[PDB]
């Protein structure tokens, strides 16, 4: 029993982190096979970041201008190219610690673990969600760029995020491992609007199911609702609309607990309209939305990895 | 910027987890050098756990009755002994992935990371605190016994916790790596009282300092207090008393933010007396107490590990 925000074990990703230095800029890179992936802004000075022309800046850089260090050993760079907002440095040695992996572009509302790193070295691991407005609420300081987010399925690491920017609002933006930003953000130090940060309704419902499984039941009510009725409430509270796809994803949790999805929706509706009257659910005094239905099933059944 | 409950990278501990089977009971063990540590209840059936005589039960077990499996390879057990509530299985091979390590018995209110494992395989990592009543609020299912908690200092893993029991209240109890339980608990399936779970005041104050550092300032008030005045309030709300030792530990955070410790105490006092009026601090609608002052400094400055 118990329910905790839980990250994937980070060991397979630890063995992939390196330090990349170009000129006087140092950040983190991801070493898989004979390629090192890192944010293209590694080629920028603080001044360049105000209005960079990455193509023109990269024209000045040769292979030998990119220092790549893994632990205390130097990798030889034999090729470089820019793909969207990431650089790919071809090195002469395949990472012997490369796990089985793939690159995935995740959907808003999905979750993933972040291994925060500085100077190529791991600092910590935490769980977070791609917000509906395509930001993440992370914990990143200067030098953390190139940190990656990932999910693990048994022995295979799906990399989904590389950290690039902190918006002036303090939230974070970054790319997939092909270098395409999530959301409308650019790798330039300019004001950028994220947009309304809505709550991930299907995740809140999964977490309520998790609460029931663990004995937190007080919020169950005698009401039901309909999808359209519930969604009228959701709109008012800046919750994402719930679709039948979402209902389908919640099916197994509905089955396990015997609580129809729409009954749980009606319990969520009363929570949105009446608040939590100073009570808590799974140790939280607000509705948590950074657990997916799959996260709940995983944690509640003890799925392991290599 | 940003502030997240963050665990240590788990890779050094992943390489130490093995599966231990005795008869029909399987749980996790920790393989360091040529010794495997695991809960002594591995020798018990579900029936034995009602009223075990561990000495008498262990007398029946020989080295060859303990199956130890690391990945898909079997370790040869050449000796066994019981130390308090842990078994130590001497094996014929030193773990080649053994990190630098020590065993530490932590104080109530300290934090540590837990690598939850099943059948010797890692499932996830999360951060938690040794409560003042010597329980932890973890996420553990059947088979998770032998999971360990740890801290990391650069390249050295300090193991501080091994999981043994879930109390009927749903909270968790376990031992240090010498096998001595934290708190009054025993490894028997009987009712056991934890006692009043108080809030870790010094950790709440560190977290308030973390909030200020990140721009969450609304809770700062115009008041100050004294240690005795504050502690009268703390007693009323089941907060641990604050000592001058705690004030000293908060000194660097006081210095960084320019907020005297007792001024922050007065802000906490008003929060306890008036609640949070539906506001949040660092994304939480209650006062968080599972960050130590050292955790705040670490995260706010980006300390890394090998």
């Amino acid at each position: 029993s118990g329910f905790r925000k839980m990250a994937f074990p980070s060991g397979k990703v630890e063995g992939c982190m390196v330090q990349v230095t170009c000129g006087t800029t140092t950040l983190n890179g991801l070493w898989l096979d004979d390629v090192v992936y890192c944010p293209r802004h590694v080629i920028c000075t603080s001044e360049d970041m105000l209005n960079p022309n990455f193509e023109d800046l990269l024209i000045r850089k040769s292979n030998h201008n990119f220092l790549v260090q893994a632990g205390n050993v130097q990798l030889r760079v034999i090729g470089h190219s820019m793909q969207n907002c990431v650089l790919k440095l071809k090195v002469d040695t395949a990472n012997p610690k490369t796990p089985k992996y793939k690159f995935v572009r995740i959907q808003p509302g999905q979750t993933f673990s972040v291994l925060a790193c500085y100077n190529g070295s791991p600092s910590g691991v935490y769980q977070c969600a791609m917000r509906p407005n395509f930001t993440i609420k992370g914990s990143f300081l200067n030098g953390s760029c190139g940190s990656v987010g990932f999910n693990i399925d048994y022995d295979c690491v799906s990399f989904c995020y590389m950290h690039h920017m902190e918006l002036p609002t303090g939230v974070h933006a970054g790319t997939d491992l092909e270098g395409n930003f999530y959301g409308p953000f650019v790798d330039r130090q300019t004001a950028q609007a994220a947009g309304t940060d809505t709550t991930i309704t299907v995740n809140v419902l999964a977490w309520l199911y998790a609460a029931v499984i663990n004995g937190d039941r007080w919020f169950l009510n005698r009401f039901t609702t309909t999808l359209n009725d519930f969604n009228l409430v959701a709109m008012k509270y800046n919750y994402e609309p719930l679709t039948q796809d979402h209902v389908d994803i919640l099916g197994p949790l509905s089955a396990q607990t015997g609580i129809a999805v729409l009954d749980m929706c009606a319990s969520l509706k009363e929570l949105l309209q009446n608040g939590m009257n100073g009570r808590t659910i799974l140790g939280s005094a607000l509705l948590e939305d950074e657990f997916t239905p799959f996260d709940v099933v995983r944690q509640c059944s003890g799925v392991t990895f290599q």
